[PDB]
């Protein structure tokens, strides 16, 4: 596969993001190697909180949450998906599949060497992350799901998702920063918008961003349907702590909240929260509040 790397000059002086870039290498899947970017902050022996972003964001999305987690004595790790952030970026839309993202993310987790992980996931961070919980439950001590789901293709995704999907394909120029603004209640600053555009100097870097919405299973003939059904079944046996921390103003994922909460046995008896006054990208609107909920949940489940 052919692969681009975003020049480092794109990431100079991003506001509120004083976290050193770290990298791991993973197999591309067709005989080469891809570099993936991650952040690793806080005490080296701290309980790991793994922060996974989705479409079309990157670890920059977690910048308000990281300091709260670190101050609480936790180790915050955030990984950029292939195609995003400071990770390498295959050039063909056909290089990106649900399976490939799952394999790439698992390889990153393994290479970094994370154990007894508290997953915090949103959007595609959870479509990938929750599948990984199903496939490797022993790796995850706890799970926080926020504005996400694990679709098998068996249920209609809702009109809000379909409107996003159509826009993502039809828009002539794909404006990642304005998309994140679109899914936030707060007005993102010009510098924040620029931080989300930083990975994508032009359209040649955006194949992963264009393809993601087409990978969401919305019918049972999806290539991910068999694996997602198996992962869903495994999540239905996950007895370890599971927290629902969805926001109140996200039409795309709102319907998924009670389905996920009801399915996972480890959600029973946990103090689920609704993050008030936040849109889809709830980490932008109420990042501190979500991080505080994660700290409370970790401490309540020693
Ligand atoms: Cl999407």
């Amino acid at each position: 596969m052919d692969v681009l790397r975003t020049p480092d000059e794109r990431f100079t002086a991003l506001p509120d993001f004083p976290f050193a870039p770290r990298y791991v290498e993973v197999d591309s899947g067709d005989g080469g190697t891809l570099r993936m970017h991650y952040l690793d902050e806080g005490r080296s022996d701290g309980e790991v909180v793994l922060l996974l972003h989705g479409e079309p964001s990157w670890s920059y999305l977690y910048r308000w949450m990281i300091p709260v987690l670190v101050e609480a004595g936790l180790r915050a790790v955030a990984i950029d998906l292939v195609g995003f952030g400071r990770s390498d970026k295959p050039t063909s839309r056909d290089d990106y599949t649900y399976q490939a993202h799952v394999d790439w993310m698992w390889a990153a987790i393994e290479e970094i060497g994370l154990a007894d992980v508290t997953l915090v996931c949103q959007d595609w961070g959870g479509l990938i992350g929750l599948r990984l919980v199903g496939e490797h439950p022993d790796r995850f001590a706890r799970v926080v799901a926020a504005n996400t789901m694990l679709p098998t293709g068996d249920h209609h995704p809702g009109e809000a998702f379909l409107a996003w999907q159509k826009f993502s394909q039809e828009v002539p120029l794909f404006p990642a920063g304005q998309i994140v603004n679109g899914g936030s209640l707060s007005t993102l600053s010009a510098e924040t918008i620029a931080a989300y555009d930083a990975p994508f100097p032009d359209a040649s870097y955006q194949a992963g961003a264009r393809q993601f919405p087409m990978l969401v299973p919305i019918s049972p003939d999806d290539p991910a349907t068999p694996a997602n059904r198996k992962a869903w079944a495994a999540l239905g046996r996950f007895e370890k702590p599971f927290l629902s921390a969805f926001s109140d103003s996200d039409p795309i994922t709102g319907a998924a909240e009670p389905v996920l909460r009801g399915h996972v046995p480890g959600a029973r008896g946990q103090s689920h929260v609704t993050i008030a006054g936040a849109g889809h990208f709830l980490q932008e609107d109420k990042g501190r509040e979500l991080a505080e909920a994660v700290v409370t949940f970790v401490r309540a489940n020693p």
